[PDB]
């Protein structure tokens, strides 16, 4: 029992871990086989950075301008090339600590453990989600450029998110491992924002789940609702609206735990309401919605703690 | 910008995670040189659990009743002893992945990484603090007996905890890596049922820092206090004293943002008198007491391992 945010073990990842510099930018590189990913952004010059051509940067570029360490080795770069918003550093050398992975896109709700670093060396380790407006909720300092996004399921890396950078609001903006902005966003200090952010309510439900499964039951009411009225409500709060496919995948915790998802579904209606009233669900005063209904199961136990 | 709560990178002791089987029982151990380290109630079956005689089930078992693999590879176990409540089992073979260790034995407030493993497989990692109450509230279903906590200081690990049981509330006890459990448990099935929880003022006060240091400044306010007057209004709403130990760490943080200690300490005096008024701190309506002073000065500063 007990729940917690949980991020996957990041051992896999902080061997690929390396420091890439290119002039006086230094930031972190993914080491996978023989290439290092990092942010295109890496060579820029201070005056390019409002409108860079990021093209005809490149071919400016030789290969002798990137220096690649990993550890207390450099790398030898004998090739480069651009991928939309990812520079990709060819080396003599594959990274022997390359675990089983594969680039994934993820979609706002998705969750994903993030490795910060700095100067190639790995700091922390933590669980965030990417938000409705396409933007995470991040820890970043100046140079934790190139820190990656993952999720490990079942002995495999996959690779979702590269931090780019921080918007004026202190929330951060990145690409997949092919280089594709999540959201509006580009890679140029142009004025830039966020659009309003809004509750991942597929979550905040997985969420009302594991808190039922927890011994959790205060907030459960005899209630249901329709689909179409509780959208109405949920919207009024900011939140998502939650469609058939949210319903489906919340069908598993629905079984295990005998609430149907919209008499659940009129569980949230009622706390976005009243508020909590000086209790809390699984230790917190909010509702929290950085959980799918993936982490859900996998971090909760088959049988319901009655 | 941003505030997480954040382990350290768990490569190091992932390296160490091995599986450990004694007849019915599999569980996690720490394989650190050429020995195991792991919960010694892997020796008993379900009638040892409610009055085990350790010392006497442990003379009964030989080597090769353990079953210890690491990865696809089962190790040879060519010896068996026990420290207090962790059982060492002697390997044939040294962890060529050891990393730089220690065993530290932390205090309730102090943090750690937790890396919950099944089958000696890692699956997750999480931060957490001991509880005054010297339990910690974990996320462990069966299987995860073994699992570990950490911290990492400079290229060294040190280990604080190792995962025996889960108390009827669902909040879990261990023990340090010398066997020795943290808070007044025991490792048998009986009644048992740790003390009222309190909150780690020190951590509280870390994260306001925190909070300031990211621009959430709404709490401050104009007063100072006492540490005494603090601390008696702090034990009336069951908040642990503050100590001059505790207002010296907070030091360089009081350095950084401008507000003194006891300025800091007549903010949480007030959110404790009248609470949040709606408004909420790092996004969070509760104050947060997972998050020491190092662990605030560590994420707002860039510290790597
Ligand atoms: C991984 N999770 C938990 C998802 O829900 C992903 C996701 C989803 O709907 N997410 C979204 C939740 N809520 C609001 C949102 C706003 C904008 C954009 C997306 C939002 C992404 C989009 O495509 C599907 C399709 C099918 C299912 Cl079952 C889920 C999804
Ligand atoms: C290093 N270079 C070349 C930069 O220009 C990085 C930078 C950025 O956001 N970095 C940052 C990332 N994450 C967190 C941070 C915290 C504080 C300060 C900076 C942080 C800074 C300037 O504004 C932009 C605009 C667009 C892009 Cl793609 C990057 C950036």
């Amino acid at each position: 029992s007990g729940f917690r945010k949980m991020a996957f073990p990041s051992g896999k990842v902080e061997g690929c871990m390396v420091q890439v510099t290119c002039g006086t930018t230094t930031l972190n590189g993914l080491w996978l086989d023989d290439v290092v990913y990092c942010p295109r952004h890496v060579i820029c010059t201070s005056e390019d950075m409002l409108n860079p051509n990021y093209e005809d940067l490149l071919i400016r570029k030789s290969n002798h301008n990137f220096l690649v360490q990993a550890g207390n080795v450099q790398l030898r770069v004998i090739g480069h090339s651009m991928q939309n918003c990812v520079l990709k550093l060819k080396v003599d050398t594959a990274n022997p600590k390359t675990p089983k992975y594969k680039f994934v896109r993820i979609q706002p709700g998705q969750t994903f453990s993030v490795l910060a670093c700095y100067n190639g060396s790995p700091s922390g380790v933590y669980q965030c989600a990417m938000r409705p407006n396409f933007t995470i909720k991040g820890s970043f300092l100046n140079g934790s450029c190139g820190s990656v996004g993952f999720n490990i399921d079942y002995d495999c890396v996959s690779f979702c998110y590269m931090h780019h950078m921080e918007l004026p609001t202190g929330v951060h903006a990145g690409t997949d491992l092919e280089g594709n902005f999540y959201g509006p966003f580009v890679d140029r200090q142009t004025a830039q924002a966020a659009g309003t952010d809004t509750t991942i309510t597929v979550n905040v439900l997985a969420w009302l789940y594991a808190a039922v499964i927890n011994g959790d039951r205060w907030f459960l009411n005899r209630f249901t609702t329709t689909l179409n009225d509780f959208n109405l409500v949920a919207m009024k709060y900011n939140y998502e609206p939650l469609t058939q496919d949210h319903v489906d995948i919340l069908g598993p915790l629905s079984a295990q735990t005998g609430i149907a998802v919209l008499d659940m579904c009129a569980s949230l209606k009622e706390l976005l309401q009243n508020g909590m009233n000086g209790r809390t669900i699984l230790g917190s005063a909010l509702l929290e919605d950085e959980f799918t209904p993936f982490d859900v199961v996998r971090q909760c136990s088959g049988v319901t703690f009655q």
